[PDB]
């Protein structure tokens, strides 16, 4: 009669420390699981900003090599049209050298 | 005296209970915790790959335009080289005018 | 699950608290009625020595009239003896005047 | 700790069976007492009963005797009577036959 109950009493006492202990652990886990995560976090965070960096200076390397390239292009098609009339001053100077030449004879 | 039992075995399962509750609250904090960051890491996980790739692209065009200002030197010579010989041959060509036309 | 525990708990307790009010109040009454009988076992020792009293008076008185009653038999007895003896004694004498009576004439 | 729980638990249900059988023990042994009362109260009873019998036995036997004696007294006074009657004839025959043995 009266130990059924305390039988049961203890029983409930048994759950108690189990949960107890369950509970404890789990809690335990999750703060090292937290401190973990926040040390992976700070590493992309230098990670990241590394990247920046590095993408930074090639990208100012590109910049400035388009630049070099336009103006070699704008300087060639400049020198090819002073070619062009460097030859029709040939042209003129040619012509009238044909006629003293053939004149004077 | 018989009271009093009813009222400490009310206080007692009313403090488990408490207690139960509190622990329980804990573990969901915890847990949002750990859901808001990985949900950072993730997103820190990508843009570091978009970085890793967009550095590569730019390396690439940027060995591209090294070859192009290669080939486009190369170009400029060449002009330069015939341009020198079309200013010989006029200067040459119009001193010869010169002396022609002082002689008649 | 904890408070079914603790109700059943509670019931324990006043099955209890029931058993010793009980007991106690027996206990009570089982001494109060050993005091009552003992103060009648007392009455009925005075009683019974009264009367052991007055037994040996009557007694005595009764013991003493049967002894009295038993020398009157005994005196009566003995005069009616007597008498006997003295009509004897008259007969011869008077046997003796009628003689002289009878003779003197 | 837990065996702190099973340890307190037992030797309380042990103090209570104690408990119940020392009350348990202290009621059959008053109960015992008033067996033993209850005995002598009747015995008691009855030798009264019997000394209240006796007495009046005893006295009706003495009212007898006391009438007895009253007839006895009777008797023994009538046979006085005629003792003395018969003394007295015996008395004066013997001093007659005296005087008429004097004369012849
Ligand atoms: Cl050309
Ligand atoms: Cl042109
Ligand atoms: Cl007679
Ligand atoms: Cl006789």
């Amino acid at each position: 009669g009266l130990s059924r109950v305390y039988s049961k009493l203890y029983k409930e006492a048994e759950k108690i420390k189990k949960w107890k202990v369950s509970t404890e652990a789990e809690l335990r886990q999750k703060e090292s699981k937290l401190q973990e995560n926040r040390k992976i976090i700070e590493a992309q965070r230098k990670a990241i900003q590394e990247l920046q960096f590095g993408n930074e200076k090639v990208s100012l390397k590109l910049e400035e090599g388009i630049q070099e390239n336009k103006d070699l292009i704008k300087e060639n098609n400049a020198t090819r049209h002073l070619c062009n009339l460097l030859k029709e001053t040939c042209a003129r100077s040619a012509e009238k050298t044909k006629k003293y030449e053939y004149e004077r004879e």
